[PDB]
């Protein structure tokens, strides 16, 4: 058996190299969302909660994990803080993906509310409570949920710890139910699926309003074709009908208004011609739509086409961050399970729990760079606060 200070070392030098990277990245987001008004949106103040989540797993919660590998004596109910506040943090992690997805929702499937619906001050007290239940959930072992009746009393007298005391280990007082039932399948795997659902429901939501952009504007070509070739008044005033309601279902479902002003005044002008059975005479006067059509609609169609793969652009850049969550913190909910549910498995060798620790840290790092790399208002903003 090598020396534990030897492979104590390789842990926790790579420990402090992610906490450095985690409270940098991080403050830079903070700094940007504070400097630029471009990114003070309610979206990015859970962005800002999220940092300030993974800026305290450096300053706090990677100390503390250093701290809690040397298995040093001390009281058990201090033991739990230690051992159970990075559960406060990815917690209050998780209430900031499901709140910027909910928010990301509001915003494609309901747009013309979302300005009086998700405002500034009720985001405020959005994070306040979940910042409150992040401590209730993760906190939860010190209401009584812990080993601390049942101390292994062995292994604190052969480490020289006193009265009232224990070897300080997550296993020894932090109960496995407890991690497996309660954090990680409720407030952990339940909240993620439910991210899902609703990027499932973002898309879907995102794919019909982009077929049915593109089915008015064929409805608009169609029936500008079946009135040149019509014979009779009542082919004409049919596809009249149906351009005119075409034509409203675009205004309501969205230098605007006034090209649809003229659109409408036109095919009413070529439906007054056809009630009045003068085919030849609609006709020219539904051609007139055409120079609408390209000066006005078509203009129309490529923006609200542009804000919606902006739309669309901004909901992978919100998912790659949540799967980019799950992806760092599995594997160390995985392990728990095994022991938890397999007690007759060998346990997970040491090496093996540092990685997963280690790689479930290094999700405070990534954020910050999937901002630079997807947001040009984050990456412009970040250059800025570096050059200056
Ligand atoms: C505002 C921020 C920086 C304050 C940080 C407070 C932290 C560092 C404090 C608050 C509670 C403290 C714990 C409370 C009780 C005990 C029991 C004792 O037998 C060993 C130390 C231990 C485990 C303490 C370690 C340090 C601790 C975790
Ligand atoms: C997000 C997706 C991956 C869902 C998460 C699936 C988790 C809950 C699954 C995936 C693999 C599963 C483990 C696979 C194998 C074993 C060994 C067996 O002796 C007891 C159950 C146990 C320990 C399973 C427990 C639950 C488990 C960890
Ligand atoms: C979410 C993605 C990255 C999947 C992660 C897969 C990881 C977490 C899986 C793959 C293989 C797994 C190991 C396979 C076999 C054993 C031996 C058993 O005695 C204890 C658990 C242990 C050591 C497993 C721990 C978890 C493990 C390392
Ligand atoms: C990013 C922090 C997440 C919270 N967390 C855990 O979830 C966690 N599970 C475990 C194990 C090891 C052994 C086999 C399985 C059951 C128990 C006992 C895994 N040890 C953990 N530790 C600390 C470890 C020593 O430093 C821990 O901090
Ligand atoms: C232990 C520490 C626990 C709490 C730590 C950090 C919370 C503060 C960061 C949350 C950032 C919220 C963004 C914000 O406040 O913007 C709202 C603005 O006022 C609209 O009116
Ligand atoms: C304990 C420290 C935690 C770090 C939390 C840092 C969060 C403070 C940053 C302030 C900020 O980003 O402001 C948001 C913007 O001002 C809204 O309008
Ligand atoms: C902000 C940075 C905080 C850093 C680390 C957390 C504090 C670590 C706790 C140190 C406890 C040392 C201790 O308890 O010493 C054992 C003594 O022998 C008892 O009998
Ligand atoms: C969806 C995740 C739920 C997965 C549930 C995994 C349960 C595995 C289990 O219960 O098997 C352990 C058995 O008790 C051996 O003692
Ligand atoms: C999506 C959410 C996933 C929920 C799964 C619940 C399944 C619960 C597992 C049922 C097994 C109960 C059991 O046998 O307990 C294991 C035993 O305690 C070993 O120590
Ligand atoms: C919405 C949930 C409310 C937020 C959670 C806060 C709960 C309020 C009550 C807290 C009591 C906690 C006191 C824990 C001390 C335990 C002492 C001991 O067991 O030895
Ligand atoms: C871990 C235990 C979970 C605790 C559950 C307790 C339930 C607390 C839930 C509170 C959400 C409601 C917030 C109400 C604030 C006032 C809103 C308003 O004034 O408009
Ligand atoms: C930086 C140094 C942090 C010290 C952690 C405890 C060292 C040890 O393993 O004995
Ligand atoms: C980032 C990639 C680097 C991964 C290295 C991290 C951990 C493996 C180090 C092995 C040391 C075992 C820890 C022993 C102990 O803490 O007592
Ligand atoms: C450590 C936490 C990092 C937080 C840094 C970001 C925002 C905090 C508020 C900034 C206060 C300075 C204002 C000066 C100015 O407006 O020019
Ligand atoms: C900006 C915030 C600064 C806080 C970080 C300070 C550095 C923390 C580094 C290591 C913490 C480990 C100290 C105690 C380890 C256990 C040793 C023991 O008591 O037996
Ligand atoms: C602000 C930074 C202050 C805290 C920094 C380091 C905490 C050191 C932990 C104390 C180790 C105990 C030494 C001993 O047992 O003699
Ligand atoms: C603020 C955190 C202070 C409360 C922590 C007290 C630990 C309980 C104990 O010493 O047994
Ligand atoms: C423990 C409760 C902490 C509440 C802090 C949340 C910050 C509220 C805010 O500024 O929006
Ligand atoms: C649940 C725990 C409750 C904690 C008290 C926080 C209430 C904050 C009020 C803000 C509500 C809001 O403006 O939407
Ligand atoms: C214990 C209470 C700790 C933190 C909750 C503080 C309430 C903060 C105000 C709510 C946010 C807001 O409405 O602006
Ligand atoms: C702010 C959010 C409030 C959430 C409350 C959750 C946990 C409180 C835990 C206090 C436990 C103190 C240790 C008891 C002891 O001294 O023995
Ligand atoms: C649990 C693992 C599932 C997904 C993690 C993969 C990393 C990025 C996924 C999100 C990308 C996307 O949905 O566009
Ligand atoms: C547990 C697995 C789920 C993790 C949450 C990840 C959210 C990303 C899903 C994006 C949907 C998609 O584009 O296919
Ligand atoms: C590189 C990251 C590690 C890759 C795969 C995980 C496989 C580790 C499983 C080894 C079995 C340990 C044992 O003997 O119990
Ligand atoms: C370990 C995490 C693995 C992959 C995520 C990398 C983030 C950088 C892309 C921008
Ligand atoms: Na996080």
């Amino acid at each position: 058996g090598a020396p534990p200070i030897m492979g104590s070392s390789v842990y926790i030098t790579v420990e402090l190299a992610i906490a450095v990277l985690a409270i940098l990245g991080n403050v830079l987001v903070c700094w940007a969302v504070w400097l630029n008004s471009n990114l003070q949106n309610v979206t990015n103040y859970f962005v800002v909660s999220l940092a300030a989540a993974d800026i305290l797993v450096g300053v706090l919660a990677i100390p503390f994990a250093i701290t809690i590998s040397t298995g040093f004596c001390a009281a058990c109910h201090g033991c739990l803080f230690i051992a159970c506040f990075v559960l406060v943090l990815a917690q209050s992690s998780i209430f900031s993906l499901l709140a910027i997805a909910i928010d990301r929702y509001i915003a494609i499937a309901i747009p013309l509310r979302y300005n009086g619906l998700v405002t500034g001050t009720r985001a405020a007290g959005i994070i306040a409570i979940c910042w409150v239940l992040s401590f209730a959930i993760g906190l939860t072992p010190m209401l009584g949920w812990n080993n601390c009746g049942q101390p292994k009393e062995g292994k604190a007298h052969s480490q020289g710890c006193g009265e009232g005391q224990v070897a300080c280990l997550f296993e020894d007082v932090v109960p496995m139910n407890y991690m497996v039932y309660f954090n990680f399948f409720a407030c952990v795997l339940v909240p993620l699926l439910l991210m899902l659902g609703v990027y499932l429901r973002i898309f879907a939501a995102a794919r019909r309003q982009l077929a049915d952009l593109e089915d008015n504007w064929e409805t608009l070509n169609d029936n500008l074709k079946v009135i040149e070739k019509a014979d009779n008044a009542a082919q004409v005033k049919d596809a009249l009908t149906k351009m005119r309601a075409a034509a409203l279902d675009a205004q309501k479902a969205t230098d605007f208004r006034h090209g649809f002003d003229i659109l409408v005044g036109q095919i009413d002008d070529a439906l007054k011609l056809a009630n009045e059975g003068k085919v030849k005479e609609a006709q020219a006067a539904a051609e007139q739509l055409k120079t609408t059509r390209n000066a006005y609609i078509q203009k129309y169609l490529e923006r609200a086409r542009s804000t919606l793969q902006k739309e669309v652009h901004a909901a992978k850049s919100a998912a790659i961050i949540a799967g980019l969550f799950a992806l760092c913190w599995l594997p160390l909910h995985i392990i728990n399970c095994f022991t938890f549910f397999c007690p007759d498995c060998s346990h997970a060798p040491l090496w093996l729990m540092y990685l997963a620790i280690v790689l479930a840290h290094t999700n405070s790092v990534v954020n910050p760079f999937i901002y630079a790399y997807r947001i040009r208002e984050f990456r412009q903003t970040f250059r800025k606060i570096i050059r200056s």
